[PDB]
Parts: C-alpha cells; sequence; structure tokens
C-alpha cells in the first residue's frame, strides 16, 4: 500500500534533504501522539526524560567505539580544527549524564529516556520513505542497574513493550542471543546476566516457548532478540533489549556500594519500543492501511452540513469538538450530503457527524462511522463523552 | 533540480503482502521494463554480446564451489529437493561459468561475452522491503566477459563506452574510481598488477590521466574493481553500473582456454559487469529522475487523442488506429467532457502528446497537437505527425 | 520417415547434473527461444494483449486460496521464509487475478487480456526428467483472459484464429476437441451451459460441425475446455495449445467488474490460454519437426560465408559485417580448406545459405549463393542478397 504514497498529507520528502522527513500537520499529529503516549508511560514506569546535545567532539566517539565501528555511518565535520560528529546514538551522552554526580547503590536503577535527533549517513539513492532515513528520533532510553537487578528490569520492560504493542494489535517474538566467540566481558558477567535474561523470559513467556540463538550476542553484551509482526504479516525490528558491559567501563561509570569506599560498575541496557518514531509510523500506516484508531487518528471527526441554514450550527459543533480536544473538520459546502459523507469516508475520518435541522434544534449530532455504520443520533454532550472514552481507552476498531 | 520527491511509488507497479519484495508490473510499467530490455538487447547485439538462458534453481554443491555457500547463504532461499539441498540463484555469475566450460575454447575465440537476464532472488526481511530499491526479486542486466589477461584494457574500454552511451540517452552522469588489491586477497600478484595496470590505462584514456581517483586496497578479494557511481537529476547517487574482475571463479570452475598451439591452457579472466544494475532498480531511478515524465520513446503514454465532438469520434479512432499501427502507445478520450478538462486530465497523466481533433482536422485529415508542457505545436497532417513521432523515437530524443 | 531426433541435436542446449530439469541455452539455442518470444510478442500487440510481469515466489496462503495447496503441492517447491510457508509458482494463473483486482474494473474494459511469460517450476522426480519434454523449469506463453460471459464465443474465436495463425507459420496442424462438464463440477449449471454453448458455436464457425469432436464429461471440475492437439511432420501428436475456462478461479479471488454505471457487479470469466504451451517444449517440437533444418527467419545459422582464397578474406568479412548489420546470424569460414569442403560443411551445419566469395565477387561487390540443400542460385549483388534475405525473414518463408 506504500508509506510514501499514503501522503494524503502526512509527510513528504524533498531533494534538498533526502532522508529527512517533512511532517505536515496531520503527520505531526500522529508523531506527537505517539510521543505523548510513550511519555505517559515513562512517567508511570520510572523513567525521567532528559535532553542532550546533538554534536560532539570526536573524542567522545573514540571513547565509545563509534570511531572504530561506525565512522562511515556518521556525519563528520570540523570545528575549530577539531573533528566533530552529529550523533548517531544517544547511548554515550547518557553515560555522561550518569557520571554527573556520584551514585549510591540504593539509587538503582536509574532510567533515562532520550528523544533526541539522530543522524546516520546513507547513500542518497538508497533512501526511501521512513524505512530508510538519515534523520530520526528513537524512543531511546538507556538503563543503569546493578547486576542483581537485571531480571526485574527486563521483566518490567517486557510488560511495557507488550502494553504498548497490544494497543496497536502488534505481535512479538523473543529469543535470547548469547555470548559470541569474540567478546569483551569477564565470564562471570555474562553468566549472571544471561541467567537472569533466561529467568525473565521463562516468567514472561514461560519455560518452554523461547528459542536461544547461542553465540549471537553482541560483543559487548547479551541481548534479547525481538521481532514484531504487523497485520500484513511482515516482520520488523523495532524493539530492543541489549545489555552493554563495555560502555560502563569506557566512561568509567560507578556506583558506591553500601560498604564503600569501594564501587562497582552498572550494567547498561539500551532499550526501545518504537525503534524510532519515523519507523513506527511507517509500520502503522501500512498496518492500518491508513485507517487509524480514534485515539491516534489525525482525522477524528468530520462535520457535514445538510444545508446552508445549519452551517453556523456546524461551526458550533466543531468548536465544541475542538475544545474537547479532538481533531475535527467541517465540510461546509454545497456538495451533496451523500457526497460529503462519502468523501469523508474516503478521507478516513473515524466519525462523520451530520447536522441537520433536527440536530440543531436538539443540540445533537447524527453519527456515521467510517465503515458506514449508523450509530445513533446523540446529544453533543453524549457524543463528546463517547469520544473521550474511545480516546481514553485507546480502543481499536477490531 | 529542485523538487519534492515521489519515491515508492507512482503506479506502474505494486506490491502485495503475499509476495512482499516482488513487483507486480502493471501494463504501463511493463511497457517500460520491456522497452529497457529491448534497448539493452539491441546494444548487446551490436557490441559482441550473446544473451543466454540459464537455470533458476541449483543444487547446493554449485554454491559450495562458487563461494556462495560460505559467504552468501544467509541471503539465499534454500530448500530441499529429494533430500538434497538446493537454492534459488542469487547470481548468474556461476551458471555462466558452466556455459564457458561446455566445450573447449581457444584463445582465438576470446572474449566470450555472455549476457544473462535471468530472475534472481535474495532474501531480505519483509518489514524492510520498500519499493524497487530493496526487493527480493529482480532481473539484472548482467553480462560476464571471459577474456585473456592481455585483453582487459580493451574490453573495459569497450564497456565504459557502452555504459556512457546508454547513460547519455537518459541524461545520467557518472563517476569512476579504481579500487585495488586489498590486504586479504587470493590471487597471484602478477595477475593483479597486470590487471590493475590495464585498468588505470583504460581510465587514463577515457577520463584522462590524473583526472581519476584511486581507492587503494578497496578492491574485492577476488579481484580489482572499477567503482562506479551515477548521478540523477535530483543529484542523488546510485550504484547501478559495475566492472568487477574475478580471479577466483575461473579457478573454482576449472575454466581454461587453449593457448596458441597446445603448450598450455590458460585461465580466463572474468569480468562481472552491469549497466542498469537491475531492471527494477533502473526504473526506480528513472521514475524519480524524470519525475514521472518519460521521454517520448520510453513513455507508456505517448499519445492521447481527444475529441471535440461526436461527429468526430470516428475520425479519432481512425486516428488512434493509425498511431497504433505505427507502433505508438496511444489512448483516446471519446468522453463528452469539456475540452480543457480533457487536455488537462491528459497532461496530468503525463502524455507526451495530446492530439486534438475537430471538424477541421477531419476534413483537413490532420491533427492539432498540444505538448505535455502545454505548448501549442499546432495542427498537422497525419502522415507528417507520424513521421515526427517516429523521429523522436528513432533518435531517443529527450524533452526540451 | 527417419531416426529422431532431439536432445542430441546440437548445439542449442544442454543439461547439467547440478540443475536437472533446467535448461542451459547456448547461444544458438537462445537465439531460437528469443525469436519465438518476439514473434508471440508481436502478435500480442496486434491482438489486444498486454504483457505483464509477476512475482516468482509466494506465501502459501495464495496457493491455499487457489487450490494449489490441495491439488498441487507435491508438484511444487516449498520452503520457509521467516517461518512461513512459501512456494515457487507452478502457475501464473493466480497472480493474474491479483492484478485484475488491483483496481475496480468496468464493463467498458472487458475483455482484459494479460500475458505472462514468467518462469515456472514444477517438482518432477529427477529420474524422470529427460530433455525438454519433461522439465522442472519453463516459461509458458501464458495469458489468462478476463471477460464477460457474453464475450466467450468471440474471445475463443479470436484465440483460435491467433493460434491457427501461429501454427500455420510452422506448417503445423491441429485438431480440436471439446471437453464438457464432469460429474463432479463446481459451477452453477447455468454458467456451464451458457459457456459450452458458446464454445460449440465457435467451434462450428471455426472448423465446422464436421471437424471437431466432443468428449463428454472430460472437462475440468472448474471449467469446460477445448482440447487442442497438434501434429508434426513426423505425424506425432503434441498438446501445446489449450483453452480452459475457469469458474472457480474467479470466486476464490473475489473478482468482479462493474456492469453498469450503477451499483451492480458480476464476476468475470477466466480463460487460461496457451499456444506454444511452453517455450522449452515448443522448441523441442520444432527441432524434430524440422530435423534441425530451421526456416530462414528462425534459423540461428542463416548465412555462412566461404572464402576461396586468402586474397579474398577481407572482402568476406566485409560481407559478413554487412550481413550482420542487416540483422542476420552469420558466420565465415576463412580456413585453408577446399572450397568444396567448406560448402559441404556449412550444409551439414545446416546454414540456410552459403555465400561463396571469390575474385569476381570482390570485384563486383557480389556474392555467389548456394542453399542448404545444395542448389545453385547464382550471383547476386550484396544488395540484392540482403534484400532477398530480408524478404524471406519478413514473410517467414518456409523452405517448402
Ligand atoms: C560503537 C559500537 C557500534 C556497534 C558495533 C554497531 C553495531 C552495528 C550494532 O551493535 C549496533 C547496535 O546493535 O546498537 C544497539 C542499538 C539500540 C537500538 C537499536 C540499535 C541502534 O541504535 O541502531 C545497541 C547498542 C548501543 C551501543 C553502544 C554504544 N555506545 C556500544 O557500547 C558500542 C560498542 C557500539
Ligand atoms: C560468493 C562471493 C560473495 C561475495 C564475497 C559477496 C560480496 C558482498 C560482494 O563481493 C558481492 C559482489 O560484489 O558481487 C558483484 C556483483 C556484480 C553485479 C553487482 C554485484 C551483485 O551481483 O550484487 C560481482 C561478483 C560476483 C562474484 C562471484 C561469484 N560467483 C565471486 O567469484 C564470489 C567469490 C562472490
Ligand atoms: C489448483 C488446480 C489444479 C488442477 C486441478 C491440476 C490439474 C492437473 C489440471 O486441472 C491443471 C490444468 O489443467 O491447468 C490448466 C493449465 C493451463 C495451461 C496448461 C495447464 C497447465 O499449466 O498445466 C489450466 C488451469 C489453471 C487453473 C487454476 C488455477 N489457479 C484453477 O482455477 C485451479 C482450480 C487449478
Ligand atoms: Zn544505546
Ligand atoms: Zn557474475
Ligand atoms: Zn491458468
Amino acid at each position: 500500500h506504500r508509506r510514501l504514497g499514503v501522503s494524503e498529507e502526512l509527510f513528504f520528502f524533498h531533494s534538498l534533504s533526502p532522508g529527512s522527513g517533512f511532517w505536515l500537520p496531520h503527520g505531526s499529529a500522529i508523531y506527537f501522539k505517539l510521543l505523548k503516549f510513550i511519555r505517559e508511560q515513562y512517567r508511570a514506569r520510572g523513567y525521567t526524560e532528559v535532553i542532550t546535545p546533538n554534536i560532539f567532539n570526536m573524542e567522545l566517539w573514540n571513547i565509545s567505539g563509534h570511531a572504530k565501528h561506525y565512522k562511515e555511518n556518521m556525519f563528520v565535520f570540523d570545528v575549530e580544527g577539531q573533528e566533530y560528529a552529529l550523533k548517531p546514538m544517544n547511548c554515550p551522552a547518557a553515560s555522561l549524564m550518569f557520571d554527573f554526580r556520584q551514585r549510591s547503590y540504593r539509587e538503582l536503577p536509574i532510567r533515562y529516556a532520550d528523544c533526541g535527533v539522530l543522524h546516520r549517513n546513507e547513500l542518497s539513492g538508497a533512501l526511501t520513505g521512513l524505512t530508510r532515513v538519515r534523520r530520526f528520533q528513537q524512543d531511546d532510553a538507556h538503563i543503569f542497574c546493578r547486576d542483581d537487578q537485571i531480571k526485574k528490569e527486563v521483566l518490567d520492560f517486557l510488560s511495557f513493550m507488550k502494553y504498548v504493542y497490544d494497543v496497536f494489535g502488534i505481535e512479538f517474538n523473543l529469543e535470547l542471543s548469547t555470548r559470541p566467540e569474540k567478546a569483551m566481558g569477564e565470564l562471570e558477567q555474562w553468566e549472571r546476566a544471561e541467567s537472569q535474561l533466561a529467568e525473565a523470559l521463562d516468567e514472561f513467556v514461560g519455560a518452554g516457548k523461547w528459542v536461544v540463538n547461542p553465540g549471537d550476542g553482541a560483543f559487548y553484551g547479551p541481548k534479547i532478540d525481538i521481532m514484531i509482526t504487523d497485520a500484513l504479516k511482515r516482520q520488523h525490528q523495532c524493539a530492543t533489549v541489549q545489555l552493554d558491559f563495555q560502555l560502563p567501563i569506557r566512561f568509567n561509570l560507578k556506583y558506591r556500594t553500601d560498604d564503600a569506599d569501594n564501587f562497582k560498575r552498572p550494567v547498561i541496557i539500551h532499550r526501545a519500543i518504537y525503534g524510532s518514531l519515523e519507523r513506527f509510523v511507517a509500520v502503522l500506516v501500512e498496518h492500518y492501511a491508513g485507517k487509524f484508531p480514534f485515539w491516534l487518528s489525525p482525522r477524528q471527526v468530520l462535520i457535514v452540513t445538510v444545508g446552508a441554514a445549519f452551517v453556523d450550527y456546524g461551526y458550533e459543533v466543531k468548536d465544541a469538538m475542538f475544545r474537547a480536544g479532538f481533531d475535527v473538520d467541517i465540510d461546509d459546502t454545497g456538495k451533496t450530503l451523500n457526497k460529503k459523507i462519502r468523501e469523508g469516508q474516503m478521507a478516513h475520518y473515524n466519525f462523520i457527524l451530520v447536522v441537520g435541522a433536527h440536530e440543531k434544534e436538539t443540540r445533537s449530532v447524527n453519527i456515521r462511522t467510517r465503515d458506514n455504520k449508523v450509530t445513533g443520533t446523540k446529544t453533543l454532550e453524549e457524543a463528546i463523552a463517547m469520544f473521550k472514552e474511545l480516546e481514553e481507552t485507546k480502543a481499536a476498531d477490531e
């Protein structure tokens, strides 16, 4: 069906910035709602969102390993004779934030969310739509925990992830990817960590129903491989849980351990659910075929006027809908009523509200669904109450 | 060179969830794809290439011999036939070798240029499939060039010339670089130096000495490469063309030629080469490059006839029939809409030419031509108008 | 009457143990295959067909819908993609449906004729796979036609006419049978009747009441068909052509068209049709049929130039080049061999013409012509000769 084609005013691309989206108002509306949902959860689940820089001195990248492993994918420039790069990952700035002041063990775990803009270089010809972009924002958060806290942190992540996915009807599958041949930890770290990942997995999924990919871990840590399935039965990688034993060392991260004096290093968990906002929108656009659910739709309500006489009343309905918080439009024109309705359905509006003489006199709306079902005439108060519930509950169509 | 892009995709092809990553080409798209094939084939004939036809599925032992098993298995669709491992072909490059090995060949015979347009398959994750840029299924304009060591410069020079010729038709620009023996490599040094020397020489020639860049150590482990990047009207860069030499594949398949006399056999050098890169990919480039407005020869919507009135329809259909016989891709609007709408609706559809027919025109037995960008070419007779269209096609003319 | 006559007949094509059941078409072979495709493609354009391109692998859910999963699975190659079942297509007939369903279609459009020349695989047991007659891999000249039920007789009549026309070119003969509704059939009765009546009517018009036969109850469960049998010069009978209606095919895929400019929809009829049957198979037929002596238009060895002396070789290449530029497949023997030998050798290799060039010919810009079947034509100017060859090609002339 086409992420890009479905640009009935969601997003576009221009040759002056290939790989970077232009999000039109209706497009933005979706992006923002997704952010608002993720943020509502972050607050509920113990995360604090932080803001970080976008350009850094190459020295940061040297420390991280990005200079070694990633440089080809980065936008590199000169500042005052010094090499600088646009950030491809938030994952190092987050470490600096954690090192800002000394941390005690009781504090674990610290969870920082970052919605910052990332850049990765890709060849211009290679770029298409939102699937392969230069510019994106991850729903990134990087979690710092004690070694004993891994199972709970992972378990908690899985619920968060599941909770989100459930909202959209999206399926997932989990595997454990274990230590590779070239790997940088001590054995002790890997065993404790993998054991916990297993434990979390056998609690979340239960003993039997998860495969292991032995030796498929990152050099820097063990991971749980997540794959998601859309309604067309395509698979995407959106979610991650990746442990990192390297980054804590490189940035010299520590927490004071009760009796200390001494200190220990935290484990870092790089994690995401959307993967990026850009990527997730692309998935959803196709997954719903451009028929979004009422909460996330940028075209929630359309008012259609029966005749010129009821047009002012329509503007009244629209005002009320807008104040109540809805994305609402009004047809307004001399077009035939049947036409107006059909067009609105074509536009994908979740609800069409026809207002005639009856509605005006009784302060009500006559409601038609996207699917052309005939919900009842309802009063304005009743309609608003209905929409709120749909919104609040994040109800699906199906 | 400044516009909003229109990637995947305007509608000449589509994709279905039942085969994600594999195109369905609608009649207008197919027409383009077949037109490209025809052009390359016309060139192949003129330039010493013979197109061959090969199998699509092979036993894994082939891939074992090739190196695909070690390096590529991950991207292959692999399956069982009667207990034996099999795979759909990622590349033609191995079957071509077997063709070379069919019968004994002599040095006089070089260079044997075999072209293959066969369907290839590579595995890619479904989520990550979008458009024609990343597909499971594609057809390369692939062509292997089996040659003597002494023959590389000419064959490469000949290739570069073919490539430029094709690209110029489309207004496409290119940049050439040389990539040289890497640290981990498989051949003998001599074959590498002789080859790289011939390559530089080819570059000095065409591009000019000191005007081209070297990427030292950026070649493949099985041979030197000329790295090519092409640039479209939007200033985007693509990898479509390739020249890659291969010393491994000839060993693996035990390829030989008889040298003058019977002293010895020598192994040929292989050059894996391409210009379109793949038909699916080239189209995707062209669609953007032209912004949906193809040049007359290549357009699936060359001529649209529009009728002023009903007394006129018969004349148009007659006109339309003449255009069709003449070989043109022609459509008609016999509907009753007001003219300006007809013209505008057609222009929107990117018809190269709109042919307007009125009472005078019938009687005139002639035609009134409006160009795509709205220019009033003014009326003409049939036989001439055709002659004029025929000429744009024969010459492969670009628009204004 | 004489030994026969395929597989061994060279050069043309070969099989390898790495892909049994899949042909390797050597250049002389490909040349034949391409010509056949090109002939069929010319006819398609002339006859309202549009060729399209389709995917080669599909999720199993497509085959479940079509009936392939029930009926055909053991004849298919099946593999896993991302944990889901997939198969290589044994038929194009289902992809064509998806194409039809891409956009709403109207009574105005009918009939819709989509040609597909795509690659198909069927999983035959390896021991059974001999030659081109029984292969894993093939390209059909498939077209699956979409029409209103009232359009059947006219469409079938048009097909028969197209088919006779192709066969006539080769001197090939046909016989027609009608297979009617089986005991276990799936239609509504009416549709079968209406259809069967139309078919009989086309048959009556095409060949007359006398000349066709009926096989009652030999129809497919999903449709009535016309059996076509063709006869070669050796009096061997082949089935290549078919016309098979399908009533199931459209229900399964929920196909419809708008009948009016109101609110009403009907299902189309599908006709799965072929003439060559497969390109691999039609070649096998033609090789035997001609005994390797192909008519000039289709020959991969049209002209051989033979030189009388060393002093004449350069004029000879001059001749060869002109011949090639003219579009002919042409070779030269510049060997030291006796002229009488060269000629006999060319004739054995089956070249249609031998062009003898000597001093008078070089002096005159002439050739001295001998046919395949010996037979001495005499002298022509290089121009006359090319014009003569052009006529034979253009008309697709038989030797007799
Ligand atoms: C500099 C190294 C690059 C690495 C080898 C690149 C690989 C292709 C791959 O490992 C990247 C990866 O899986 O990152 C994944 C991220 C999480 C979201 C998806 C992926 C994302 O952002 O794309 C996690 C790692 C972040 C890592 C670090 C930092 N700093 C590492 O400590 C450091 C060793 C990375
Ligand atoms: C099995 C090996 C896989 C190779 C190492 C994959 C690399 C990513 C890369 O080297 C592929 C490549 O450059 O192929 C390029 C092809 C040519 C057209 C574009 C590219 C194409 O078709 O994509 C050509 C190489 C074909 C090579 C072989 C064969 N047989 C080699 O002898 C064999 C050793 C290759
Ligand atoms: C799944 C079913 C298999 C069928 C019962 C197998 C039989 C052996 C025979 O019926 C096949 C046949 O006659 O096909 C003939 C084809 C046409 C060219 C030659 C023959 C060819 O390609 O071999 C036509 C039917 C294609 C049909 C379908 C599709 N999709 C049907 O709607 C579907 C019900 C077919
Ligand atoms: Zn990270
Ligand atoms: Zn190759
Ligand atoms: Zn069929």
